[PDB]
RNA sequence: CCUCUUUCUU
C-alpha cells in the first residue's frame, strides 16, 4: 500500500554532486539551519488534481542575511510528506551549492538491498575471439579480474577504467535575414536607392489604392494609434522601451508597421529590418497574415513569417519578420547584422527562451546604442522591467478597443440556476487542510447560489455546468464563437465526445466544436480562424496556444475553467509528472482578452471571486523548474560566457543546484571539455533540436549506418504527441497496435513499422493515408510531426558534413522471429539514448526501476497485458518515468543484457560469488574477464563518436582499428550474442 | 470528466 511509492519517490541520485545530501537527511540539516539562524517560515502546500490523483507542491523560501537573496524551492510529491521531503533536498542542496552549509560527513542508515537473481549469458568463443581481437587493435586497456578477487562481501571492484552577439548597421548586397551576403544579381542596386523606391512606392499607394486608404484609417482608430507619436519619439531616443497595453489595443500589428514607416518617409527606408518575436507558431503566422494582409500586399514582400517547419521570408530591407522566440534564439548564431529594431511580444509568459533572450536583449542593448529593443505586454510588473533593463521608459497606452464583461462562479450558478447533480456527491460519498473557496462567498449572492457553490469541486471540472453555461450563452441569442480554455488533451477530447453525444450540441448544422492543441494536425490548427457557415457557432477547445496573441474575428465568448497545466520534474529521482494547477491572473487577463477585439465581449470565468483573489499574478517561471543542459549549450555556442554568470545576469536566477546539475550532466555526456568550453561534439548536438543525449544516440547511429532509425526513434522519443490512440474504454492497446511490434516487443519497434506503413499510404495519397490511420489506430499528426523531426535532424546532419550513404532508411520487419541486425543494432543505441531508463520485468505489469524501485509499465505499452505473460528478455529501456499515483515506464523496447551492459550502463563492478554488478542493481552471472573485455570498448565507442564529429565527412570510410570496433559491436548487438548454450 | 498527449526549438 503506496509503500512503493514512497521509496520510490524518496530514491535519489544526483546525491554525489550535491555535497551527499539526501532526503534521508534533507529535513534533519534544514531544520538545524532554520533553527540555528531564527527562520520560523513552514512549508506551503498545494493540493493538485481531483481528489483520487491528489499530489502537492511544496513551497519554501528562506532568506539569507549573509547573501541578501532569498533562497526558493517548489517541488512535488504524492503526499504532503514526499513533497515536503523533496523540497527540503532541493533547498538544501541550494545551500550548500551558495557556501550557506557544509557538505554532509556523516553516513546514511540502513540500505535494504535485496538484490535479485544474475541473469546468465554466454558468449560464443568467435564472438570473445574478436572481442579480443578489437581491443588488441585499439589498443583498449582491460582490468585482469585474477589478480583482485577479493570481494569479500565488501565493496565491489570495478571493471572499468565572454563576447557579445554581432551586430552592425544595415549593408548593401546584405541578406538580414538570412545572415548571408546576396552576392546575386539584380538586387545589388544602392541601400539609398531601395529607401527612395520604398518611399515612392508606399506614397503611391497611400495615395490610389481604396483598401489601403481604408486599412490605414481602421489603423488611425486603434487606442495605440492615440500614442504612436509618443512611442515612435520614445523608441527613437531610448535604447530600451517598454510598451504596456490593453490586450488587443494594437502593439504587435501597429508598433513595428509605425517604425517602418517612420523610417521609409524619413527616406532611410533600407534602414528598417524589425524582427518580432511571438511566444507561439500560430500566433507568429497570424499576426504576420494579418500585418501583411493590412499592408495591402502578400507574404514575402514586406511581412514574413518563420516558424518551425514553415518560414516565408520578406526581402532583405525594409521588412518584419514575425519568428518564434526559438527561432530567433537559433538565428543568433549567424548574428543580428543589419537589424534595426528587435520587438519582443508577450514578455510576461517568463518561459525558459524569453529569459535567454532578455539577457542576451540586454547585453547586446549594452553594447550597441544604434540597435532598438521593444518589449510590449499587456501583463507585467513594468517596474521589475525597467528595473532589469537599467531603468527604461514605460510608455502606458491607455483606453481599450471594446469593453469585456467578466463573470464569476457565483454569477454563473445565479445566471444558470445552477445545481450540481446527486452522482455526482455519491461518488464522494465512499470517501468524504479545509482551504476551499468554493464555500467562502458574498452575502448579495442567494442561499441556494451559495449551496450550489460548496457542493461544486475545486479541482474537479464539471462537464455539467459546462455544458449549463453553454446552454444559457445559446438563450441569450449573441452571436461569436466560443473559446473554452482547457489545461490538456484528455479534459478537451473528453468535452467534445461529450458535447457530441447532446442532441443540443452534436448537430454540425448548429455547433462545429474544434480542438485547438500543440499536437493536432497543423492544417486544423488553422481551421480555428477560418470562418464557418452561417447559422453555426464555432466552439474552441483549446490550451494555452489560444490564450495570448491571437485574434480570432468572431470570439465573443471566453469560458476559462482557470487550470494551468504544467510539466513537473523532480530531478533528484528523474521523476516527469503533469499537474492541472491553478492559473495566474496574469494568465486569466490574458485570455480574457481574447474576446473584446473587434466587438464587444464576454468572459466566463469558473472560480470563486475568493480563489481569484487568492490566484498568484504571475506563474511560477519554467526556469525554476526545468533542466538547463539545453541553454548550457546555447550560451556555449552563442560564446556568451560563463553559465553561472549568464544565469546569474538572468532576471529571476534559476535554482543553483539546477545549473550544477546541467554542467555535471553536459560534462559528463561531453559537451564541454575539462575547460567549460564547447567540443565538435557539444557543438553539433548544441545545433540540434532534440535533447544532448539523443543527439549523441544520433551520431552513433550515423557511424553505424542506421541514422534513418536513430533519427525516427529520437524523435519520436522528443514530442508528447503519442503513436496509439486508444478509443472509450480502451484501457490497453488493441491487439492489431500490439501486432506492429511483432515479437520485438518494442514500442520504438511498433513506432517504426507504423511509419513505414504510414509513409507508403500518404505517397499513395491522404485520403488513403487517412483510412490507414484509422484503421491501424495512429495518429495522423504524431506520424507527420515524426517525420518532420526526423527530416529535419537528418537534413541538419547533412549540414554538418555526415555522407548521405549513412542515411538510407531500411526498412524493418518486424515479424522477423530472430536476429535483425540494423534493427538490433538501432534499439541497442536506444540504452544509450535513454540512459538511465532501464527497467527489470517481475510479472505482469510489476517492474524494477533502479535500485529495485517499483514501478508499473504503462497502459499504452505493447509490453502491457493483464495476463501474467513472459518476455525472451526481462529488460526494458523506457523513454520516461512518469510519476503518477504509481510510478510508470513508457515507451519501454526490450533489449538484450548485451545491450543493457554496452550502452545502458556507466559502471562495472565485480560483486562477489563471481557476480558482476552494474548500476549496483543490475546482477549478470557472466565471466568476469567477459565483463571486463565488454567494458573496455565503451571509452572506445565514446572515441569513435569524438572522431565522428571531428570529422563528419568520412565516417564511412574509417580506420582499420574503428571499422573492426564498428563490426564487433553489431555483434554484439544482435539478439541472440549472448545466448550460447542457454534456454533463455 | 475514475489523467496516454502544457509549449518551443533558422
Ligand atoms: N487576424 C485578425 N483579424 C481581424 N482583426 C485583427 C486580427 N489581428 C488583429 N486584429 C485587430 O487588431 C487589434 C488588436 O491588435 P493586436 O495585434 O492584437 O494588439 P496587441 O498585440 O496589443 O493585442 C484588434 O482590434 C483587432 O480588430
Ligand atoms: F498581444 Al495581445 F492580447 F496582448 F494579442
Ligand atoms: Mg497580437
Amino acid at each position: 500500500e503506496q509503500r512503493d511509492m514512497n521509496e520510490a519517490e524518496a530514491f535519489d541520485v544526483n546525491a554525489a554532486i550535491h555535497g551527499n545530501w539526501t532526503i534521508e537527511n534533507a529535513k534533519e540539516r534544514l531544520n538545524i539551519y532554520k533553527q540555528t539562524n531564527n527562520i520560523r517560515d513552514d512549508y506551503k502546500y498545494t493540493p493538485v488534481g481531483p481528489e483520487h490523483a491528489r499530489s502537492f507542491l511544496a513551497e519554501l523560501s528562506i532568506y539569507v542575511p549573509a547573501l541578501n537573496r532569498t533562497v526558493t524551492a517548489r517541488e512535488s510529491g504524492s503526499n504532503k510528506k514526499s513533497a515536503s521531503k523533496s523540497c527540503a533536498l532541493s533547498l538544501v542542496r541550494q545551500l550548500f551549492h551558495l557556501n550557506v552549509i557544509e557538505p554532509f560527513s556523516g553516513t546514511l542508515k540502513k540500505k535494504k538491498d535485496e538484490q535479485l537473481k544474475p541473469y546468465p549469458v554466454k558468449l560464443s568463443p568467435n564472438l570473445i575471439n574478436k572481442i579480443d581481437e578489437v581491443i588488441k587493435g585499439l589498443d583498449l586497456p582491460v582490468v585482469n579480474p585474477r589478480n583482485i578477487k577479493i570481494e569479500l562481501d565488501g565493496p565491489p571492484i570495478p571493471l572499468i577504467v565572454s563576447s557579445v552577439i554581432p551586430w552592425a548597421p544595415p549593408q548593401a548586397n546584405w541578406n538580414t535575414w538570412h545572415a548571408c551576403n546576396i552576392d546575386e544579381g539584380l538586387a545589388t542596386t544602392s541601400i539609398d536607392d531601395l529607401s527612395m523606391d520604398y518611399e515612392r512606392s508606399l506614397r503611391d499607394r497611400r495615395q490610389n489604392d481604396n483598401e489601403y486608404r481604408q486599412f490605414l484609417e481602421f489603423r488611425e482608430k486603434l487606442p495605440i494609434a492615440a500614442m504612436r507619436s509618443e512611442i515612435l519619439t520614445a523608441i527613437n531616443d531610448n535604447p530600451v522601451v517598454i510598451i504596456r497595453g490593453n490586450t488587443g489595443c494594437g502593439k504587435t500589428t501597429q508598433i513595428a508597421q509605425y517604425i517602418l514607416d517612420d523610417y521609409i518617409c524619413s527616406g532611410q527606408g533600407g534602414y528598417a529590418n524589425i524582427y518580432v518575436t511571438q511566444p507561439r507558431r500560430i500566433s507568429a503566422i497570424s499576426v504576420a497574415e494579418r500585418v501583411a494582409r493590412e499592408r495591402c500586399e502578400q507574404l514575402g514582400d514586406t511581412v514574413g513569417y518563420s516558424v518551425r517547419f514553415e518560414s516565408v521570408f520578406p526581402r532583405p530591407y525594409g521588412a518584419i519578420l514575425f519568428c518564434t522566440v526559438g527561432v530567433l534564439l537559433r538565428k543568433l548564431e549567424a548574428g543580428l547584422r543589419g537589424v534595426s529594431h528587435i520587438i519582443v511580444d508577450e514578455i510576461h509568459e517568463r518561459d525558459v527562451n524569453s529569459d535567454f533572450l532578455l539577457v542576451i536583449l540586454r547585453d547586446m542593448v549594452d553594447t550597441y546604442p544604434d540597435l532598438h529593443v521593444i518589449l510590449m505586454s499587456a501583463t507585467i510588473d513594468t517596474t521589475k522591467f525597467s528595473k532589469y533593463f537599467g531603468i527604461c521608459p514605460v510608455l502606458e497606452v491607455p483606453g481599450r478597443a471594446f469593453p469585456v464583461q467578466q463573470f464569476f462562479l457565483e454569477d454563473i450558478i445565479q445566471m444558470t440556476d445552477f445545481v450540481p447533480s446527486a452522482e455526482s456527491r455519491r461518488k464522494r460519498k465512499e470517501v468524504e487542510a479545509e482551504i476551499n473557496y468554493n464555500k467562502v462567498c458574498e452575502d448579495k449572492y442567494s442561499q441556494k447560489t451559495r449551496n450550489a457553490m460548496a457542493m461544486l469541486s475545486e479541482s474537479d471540472v464539471s462537464f455539467e455546468l459546462l455544458e449549463a453555461l453553454l446552454m444559457h450563452i445559446k438563450s441569450k441569442n449573441i452571436p461569436g464563437a466560443i473559446l473554452v480554455f482547457l489545461p490538456g488533451w484528455n479534459l478537451i477530447f473528453a468535452l467534445m465526445k461529450f458535447l457530441q453525444n447532446t442532441n443540443i450540441f452534436g448537430d454540425t448544422s448548429q455547433y462545429q466544436i474544434l480542438p485547438c492543441h500543440s499536437q493536432i494536425p497543423r492544417d486544423e490548427q488553422r481551421k480555428v480562424f477560418e470562418p464557418v457557415p452561417e447559422g453555426v457557432t464555432k466552439i474552441i477547445l483549446s490550451t494555452n496556444i489560444a490564450e495570448t496573441s491571437i485574434t480570432i474575428d468572431d470570439i465573443v465568448f471566453v469560458i476559462d475553467i482557470c487550470k494551468a497545466r504544467m510539466k513537473l520534474f523532480t530531478s533528484h529521482n528523474n521523476l516527469t509528472s503533469y499537474a492541472t494547477v491553478w492559473a495566474s491572473k496574469t494568465n486569466l487577463e490574458q485570455r480574457k482578452g481574447r474576446a473584446g477585439r473587434v466587438r464587444p465581449g464576454f468572459c466566463f470565468t469558473l472560480c470563486s471571486r475568493a480563489r481569484f483573489q487568492a490566484l498568484e499574478d504571475n506563474l511560477t517561471p519554467e526556469m525554476f523548474r526545468t533542466p538547463l543542459h539545453e541553454m548550457a549549450l546555447t550560451i556555449k555556442l552563442l560564446r556568451l560566457g560563463s553559465i553561472h554568470h549568464f544565469l546569474s545576469k538572468a532576471l529571476e536566477p534559476p535554482p543553483v543546484d539546477a545549473v550544477i546539475e546541467a554542467e555535471v550532466l553536459l560534462r559528463e555526456m561531453r559537451c564541454l571539455d575539462a575547460n567549460d568550453e564547447l567540443t565538435p561534439l557539444g557543438r553539433l548536438l548544441a545545433r540540434l533540436p532534440i535533447e544532448p543525449r539523443l543527439g549523441k544516440m544520433m551520431v552513433l547511429g550515423a557511424v553505424f549506418g542506421c541514422a534513418d532509425l536513430m533519427a525516427i526513434m529520437a524523435s519520436y522519443s522528443s514530442t508528447f504527441s503519442e503513436v496509439f490512440s486508444l478509443d472509450i474504454g480502451q484501457r490497453r492497446l488493441a491487439n492489431h497496435q500490439k501486432a506492429l511490434s511483432g515479437t520485438k516487443c518494442s514500442d520504438h519497434v511498433a513506432m517504426i513499422v507504423a511509419s513505414q506503413m504510414w509513409r507508403r499510404e500518404k505517397q499513395r495519397g491522404e485520403h488513403m493515408e487517412a483510412r490507414f490511420c484509422d484503421w491501424k489506430g495512429l495518429q495522423m499528426s504524431t506520424m507527420n510531426v515524426i517525420w518532420d523531426a526526423k527530416q529535419q535532424l537528418l537534413d541538419l546532419l547533412q549540414q554538418a558534413g555526415f555522407p548521405e550513404e549513412c542515411m538510407i532508411s531500411h526498412e524493418v520487419d518486424e515479424r522477423i522471429d530472430g536476429d535483425d541486425p540494423v534493427l538490433d543494432v538501432s534499439l541497442a543505441l536506444l540504452c544509450l539514448g535513454l540512459y538511465p531508463n532501464i527497467c527489470v520485468h517481475k510479472e505482469k505489469r510489476k517492474v524494477l526501476t533502479t535500485e529495485s524501485k517499483a514501478a508499473l509499465l504503462h497502459k499504452t505499452s505493447v509490453n502491457c497485458s493483464n495476463l501474467a505473460v513472459t518476455f525472451p528478455y526481462p529488460f526494458f529501456v523506457f523513454g520516461e518515468k512518469i510519476r503518477t499515483r504509481a510510478v510508470s515506464c513508457k515507451q519501454l523496447s526490450m533489449v538484450s543484457p548485451l545491450q543493457v551492459i554496452l550502452f545502458g550502463s556507466r559502471k562495472i563492478d565485480l560483486a562477489a560469488n563471481n557476480i558482476v554488478r552494474v548500476d549496483n542493481w543490475l546482477n549478470f552471472d557472466i565471466e568476469p574477464e567477459l565483463a571486463a573485455k565488454i567494458g573496455a570498448l565503451k571509452p572506445a565507442l565514446e572515441d569513435l563518436i569524438t572522431v565522428a564529429c571531428d570529422n563528419p565527412s568520412d565516417i564511412l570510410r574509417l580506420e582499420e582499428p574503428y571499422a573492426q570496433l564498428v563490426k564487433v559491436v553489431k555483434d554484439l548487438c544482435v539478439k541472440s550474442a549472448g545466448d550460447f548454450g542457454l534456454q533463455r
